[PDB]
Formats: structure tokens, sequence, C-alpha cells
């Protein structure tokens, strides 16, 4: 499998003009990055329409993964789903950003462009869709097998999803925030994986990355303490090689240097009063 290389873009997909845009639309940037970090009991309730149908989007596209399809095929499909339940696809002019998911393949550690490239037999294929609807953001990605995909990345993929779901699993009101870093990093690590610094999980409501950054490798000096009706992701990105990365001239797209393949799953969550709530949720 020859390493990956940019392809070329269709052009930009239709969205009805009924279904509300972030205000970031049509400019060079969005206003984000100051925004309180727990939400209000009526954010949170659109969030959860905002995630589900983001969750739905997701898992359209996924089943759509195959090999002979392209990327952009992919975007196609999650542009429709997004639009047929009357929810913006937020990547869709984010910081100029010109489709409505990304899609990582191989060594693609992410934000991937959806394009002209073809997925080849034994692929891994991250999908990432933002859904924006009444006004806030739903976030959520996976990563799928295409074909006859080597046993090693299956379960790449497959521990990448648990590690993804044990950090899920210790969010709670009241408990340090660096938990889910440990939690990633220690079970990454079980299988001799590295989990990825440079990116991060990321608070999110009515702005799709507000100022609240979340580690998915283990540091204790973040002092932090989760709050009931914060919203925030976990997503961390899971290489079997060496962390070194570049990023390609689109500004946007990341690699490892090793060309070695690197899986990532994502949610939307919410801290409660007492636990977690996965808002992503089918
Ligand atoms: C083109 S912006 C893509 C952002 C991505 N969905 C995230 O999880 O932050
Ligand atoms: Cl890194
Ligand atoms: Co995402
Ligand atoms: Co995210
Ligand atoms: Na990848």
């Amino acid at each position: 499998r020859t390493a990956l290389s940019p392809g070329v873009l269709s052009p930009t997909r239709p969205v009805p003009n009924w279904i509300a845009r972030p205000e970031y639309v049509g400019k060079p940037a969005a206003q984000e990055g100051s925004e309180p970090w727990v939400q209000t009991p009526e954010v949170i309730e659109k969030m959860r329409v905002a995630g589900r149908i983001a969750a739905g989007a997701l898992a359209e596209a996924g089943k759509a993964v195959a090999p002979g399809v392209t990327t952009d095929e992919l975007d196609r499909i999650a542009h429709e789903y997004l639009v047929d339940n009357g929810a913006y696809p937020s990547t869709l002019g984010y910081k100029g950003f010109p489709k409505s998911c990304n899609t990582s393949l191989n060594e693609v550690i992410c934000h991937g462009i959806p394009d002209s490239t073809v997925i080849t037999d034994g692929d891994i294929v991250n999908i990432d869709v933002t859904a924006y609807i009444g006004g806030v953001h739903g976030d959520t990605n996976a990563t799928f097998p295409a074909g006859d995909v080597a046993d090693e990345h299956r379960l790449l993929v497959d521990r990448t999803r648990e590690a993804t779901m044990r950090a899920i699993n210790t969010v709670k009101p009241g408990r340090a925030l660096s938990v889910i870093g440990r939690v990633i990093e220690s079970y990454a690590n079980r299988f001799g994986y590295n989990v990825v610094r440079d990116f991060t999980g990321h608070g999110i409501g009515t702005t799709f990355h507000n100022g609240l950054v979340v580690l998915h490798y283990d540091q204790p000096a973040v002092e932090t303490i989760m709050q009931p009706g914060m919203t925030f992701t976990i997503e961390p990105m899971i290489n079997l090689g060496a962390l070194d990365y570049e990023i390609w001239d689109d500004g946007w797209t990341v690699v490892t240097k090793d060309r070695k393949w690197t899986a990532q799953f994502e949610h939307t969550l919410l801290v409660t009063d007492t636990g977690v709530e996965i808002l992503t949720a089918l």
C-alpha cells in the first residue's frame, strides 16, 4: 500500500438556505475560545439533538466504507444525511475548510479532506462529522475497516475504540480532568501503542472549539476539575509508530512522518450531576 498524497476536491456542496448557518460561515475566522465551559440546560438539550444527528451521519457514512469508494463520496453521504435532518455540517466553511466532514486514511492522524482518494482493500478510514443545529454543535468520529484489513490494524481500531470508551467511563463531576488522558495512555501502552499529544479533545457547545483542552495523555499538572454541565470531546488518536508528524500544504491534513497507521474515535460528552452522558449516541 503506497503512502497517500493529496488528491483533488469536488465543488462546494449546497445546503438548503433554511438550515441555520453557524456565525462563522462566510468569514475568514470564527468567534470562539472564550465561551463558558458549563452549558445551560437549554443548550445541553439542544446538544442531545445535534449529537444524535452527527452520530447518524457518521453511521450512514461508515456503512458506505468499502474498497473503491472515494473519500468525496463519504462526504456526500454525510452531507446529505445532515441536510435531510435539518443540520448544517459544522466543518463546511469553518476557517475556510471546503467539505462537510474529515476523512482520514491509514497514516493520516487527522483532518483529512474528502477528495479523489480511492479507498483501497485493507485500509482503515476515519470519518469525523460535526452537526450544527439549534445553535449548537455535536462532534463524533470513528475509524472503519475497508475490506480485508490486517489483524494488526483491526486490533488498533478496536483498542482505540475501547480506550475512548474507558476514558468516557471515568468522566465524573468533582474528578480531575486529567484522569481521561491517564486512562487513555495506560490502555494504549498496554498494547504497545503511542498516544498523539499535540492534538486534543476540546470544549464544544454554542461554539465548535471553545478554550477547554482535554489531553489524551498522562499530564497530572492540569488542575481542572470536571463540573456538571461541562461539555467536551474525547477524541484520542493512537499510533502504531512514532509521534512525529507533518502537515500538508492544504494546512489541514496531518500525517505520520514514518507512515505507520493511526486510528481515532470521538464522542461529545456531558458531565452530569453524578457522572457522564454520551451526547453523540445513536
Ligand atoms: C475541519 S475542523 C474538524 C474538527 C474535528 N471534527 C474535531 O473533532 O475537532
Ligand atoms: Cl504528538
Ligand atoms: Co470531530
Ligand atoms: Co472534536
Ligand atoms: Na489514520
